């Protein structure tokens, strides 16, 4: 088998992206957030306290004849950015681009941070890291990939997010009409349940590429590009006028300048990302100080490939026995 679904960003700024999911029979579709960073698949629900769903599309497992309450399983996550959910998990079917597991865990959210309230374009998240990060407690559950995996014609899926424009993801196939060149393949430690690995070096603008290993995970459920302070700021040198702001909370920048790309390493291969990639625009409605999409990973204690690094190539997530990634450009 396969899927193909379409994934759209959440606002003209790339700040996410929602991929609908058919949950449940009859089905209720819900827009989820495909997050390569994490292993659970959590919705907003007819469950959630009221006053922290705030124009979200809720599952309704009662409404659902083939929802069935696990009993006893409980889950809770915190996220790299600070927000959190936690509730209780059913089991049901669940569909993505006309790929169908059945019995794939469904974790309802009693409780949302205000984060996710606040955002009424993202109706939960579908995890795509590996299922050792999943949350259920006592019984860990499988992600939608994992359930799906022996199905597929091929064990991978892949992500083509656009620049503010959708884009796709696909499972059990690789549409060789997507990239442009090769597919460049790259080691996969999945160690810390992420899909981890190693960029060979990167460039900024035209400047010479630095031959220099990266340690980072590919994380699609996370906007920006945070890599070592070093990099970052080699990056940021070459914008007049940026600054790390403690106030801000990070690199801004003159909104008035044209920024320069940057380039990372996979294997001998490189990705482009244009400048106009890392452009997050004002700070606040109306300054003329723009935040930048590549930032400091120091203190967050990893380095993350998100958006800004990913929606520049073709990406493959290869849950072969022994998975890798694979990239190529656009």
């Amino acid at each position: 088998s396969t899927g193909s679904a379409t994934t759209t960003p959440i606002d003209s700024l790339d700040d996410a992206y929602i991929t609908p999911v058919q949950i449940g029979t009859p089905a209720q579709t819900l827009n989820l957030d495909f997050d390569t960073g994490s292993s659970d698949l959590w919705v907003f629900s007819s469950e959630t306290t009221a006053s922290e769903v705030d124009g979200q599309t809720i599952y309704t497992p009662s409404k659902s004849t083939t929802a069935k309450l696990l009993s006893g399983a409980t889950w809770s996550i915190s996220y790299g950015d600070g927000s959190s959910s936690s509730g209780d998990v059913y089991t049901d079917t669940v569909s993505v681009g006309g790929l169908t597991v059945t019995g794939q865990a469904v974790e309802s959210a009693k409780k949302v941070s205000s984060s996710f309230t606040e955002d009424s374009t993202i109706d939960g998240l579908l995890g795509l890291a590996f299922s050792t990060l999943n949350t259920v407690s006592p019984t860990q559950q499988k992600t939608f990939f994992d359930n799906a995996k022996a199905s597929l014609d091929s064990p991978v899926f892949t992500a083509d997010l656009g620049y503010h424009a959708p884009g796709t993801y696909n499972f059990g196939f690789i549409d060789t009409t997507a990239y442009t060149g090769s597919i460049t393949y790259t080691a996969v430690s999945t160690k810390q349940g992420f899909w981890e690995w190693t960029s060979t070096g990167y460039a900024v603008g035209s400047g010479t590429f630095k031959s220099t290993s990266i340690d980072g995970i590919a994380d699609t459920g996370t906007t920006l590009l945070y890599l070592p302070a070093t990099v970052v700021s080699a990056y940021w040198a070459q914008v007049s006028g940026a600054k790390s702001s403690s106030s801000v909370g990070g690199y801004v920048f003159p909104c008035s300048a044209t920024l320069p790309s940057f380039t990372f390493g996979v294997g001998s291969a490189r990705i482009v990302i244009p400048g106009d990639y890392i452009d997050f625009g004002p700070i606040s409605t109306g300054s003329s100080s723009c935040f930048g999409g590549i930032q400091s990973s120091a203190g967050i204690g990893i380095n993350i490939f998100g958006d800004v690094a990913l929606k520049a190539a073709f990406v493959v997530f290869n849950g072969a026995t022994t998975p890798t990634l694979g990239f190529a450009s656009k």
